[PDB]
C-alpha cells in the first residue's frame, strides 16, 4: 500500500499507480459559478433517508466511514440529475491541516474547511463493486463544511473518533440519521466525474450542494487527531486528506434550480 497524502505517496504520484488519474473525467473540480449552465431537465433531489440504518464507523487509513445497510432500498437517492435508484452505502469526510483549506471541490477557487461525501450506488447493477465500474454507476452527494458555529449533529460523529484512532479499528454506530448532516436547501451543482481517491474510477455523477453545513474550529481539531497508520506503526496524524481540483476538460457543470 503506497498511496496517501504524504510526502512520497501523494496525489501528484497517484497517476503512476492508477493511470486513469490523468483521465478525461477526474474529480474534484473547481466550480466556476459564472460558467454554470441551467438545464430544465434537472429535478429537485429526492433523498429518502427516513429508514436509514447506520451500522458501524471505521478508520480505513485515509478517512473514516459511517457504513449503512444497503442490502435493501432503505436509504436511497433519486431524481436530481439521476435516472433510477441509488442506495446509500456510506459517508465520510475530507479535511485540511488548517481551517482555510480542506474541501475537495472549490467554488470560484474558494476552499471550505472540509467536505462530506454521501456515497450511493445504482441498483441497476446488483452490487456496489459492479456499479463502481460503470459511467452511471455511482452518485456522490458533496456537502461543504464552513467554519463557524459548532454542529451538534456532527458532534455525535466526532464523539466516536476516540474509538477508531488507528487504521482498521471500527466501532458500533447505530441509529445515525445521515439527513442530519444536510443543509436546509438542496440547491446543487452537477457534473460527471470520478472517485477522488484510488481507484479513481470515472463512475460518479457528482452532486455538490451549494449551501454548506457549519463546523466549529474546535470541532475541526478533532478530525486531525485520527491516524493514517495501524496500531504499532510510526504515528502519522491524519492532518489532511483532500485531492486538489483537477482539469475540467470537456465538461459542463449544471446548476439546480439554476
Ligand atoms: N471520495 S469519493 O469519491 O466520495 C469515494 C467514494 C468511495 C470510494 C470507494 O468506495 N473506494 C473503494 C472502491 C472499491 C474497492 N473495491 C471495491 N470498491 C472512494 C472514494
Ligand atoms: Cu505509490
Ligand atoms: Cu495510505
Ligand atoms: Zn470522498
Amino acid at each position: 500500500h503506497h498511496w496517501g497524502y504524504g510526502k512520497h505517496n501523494g496525489p501528484e504520484h497517484w497517476h503512476k499507480d492508477f493511470p486513469i488519474a490523468n483521465g478525461e473525467r477526474q474529480s474534484p473540480v473547481d466550480i466556476d459559478t459564472k460558467a454554470v449552465v441551467q438545464d430544465p431537465a434537472l429535478k429537485p433531489l429526492a433523498l429518502v433517508y427516513g429508514e436509514a440504518t447506520s451500522r458501524r464507523m471505521v478508520n480505513n487509513g485515509h478517512s473514516f466511514n459511517v457504513e449503512y445497510d444497503d442490502s435493501q432500498d432503505k436509504a436511497v437517492l433519486k431524481d436530481g440529475p439521476l435516472t433510477g435508484t441509488y442506495r446509500l452505502v456510506q459517508f465520510h469526510f475530507h479535511w485540511g491541516s488548517s481551517d482555510d483549506q480542506g474541501s475537495e471541490h472549490t467554488v470560484d477557487r474558494k476552499k471550505y474547511a472540509a467536505e462530506l461525501h454521501l456515497v450511493h450506488w445504482n441498483t441497476k447493477y446488483g452490487d456496489f463493486g459492479t456499479a463502481a465500474q460503470q459511467p452511471d454507476g455511482l452518485a456522490v452527494v458533496g456537502v461543504f463544511l464552513k467554519v463557524g458555529d459548532a454542529n451538534p449533529a456532527l458532534q455525535k460523529v466526532l464523539d466516536a473518533l476516540d474509538s477508531i484512532k488507528t487504521k482498521g479499528k471500527s466501532t458500533d454506530f447505530p441509529n445515525f440519521d445521515p439527513g442530519s448532516l444536510l443543509p436546509n436547501v438542496l440547491d446543487y451543482w452537477t457534473y460527471p466525474g470520478s472517485l477522488t481517491t484510488p481507484p479513481l474510477l470515472e463512475s460518479v455523477t457528482w452532486i455538490v450542494l451549494k449551501e454548506p453545513i457549519s463546523v466549529s474550529s474546535q470541532q475541526m481539531l478533532k478530525f486531525r487527531t485520527l491516524n493514517f497508520n495501524a496500531e504499532g506503526e510510526p504515528e502519522l496524524l491524519m492532518l489532511a486528506n483532500w485531492r486538489p481540483a483537477q482539469p475540467l476538460k470537456n465538461r459542463q457543470v449544471r446548476g439546480f434550480p439554476k
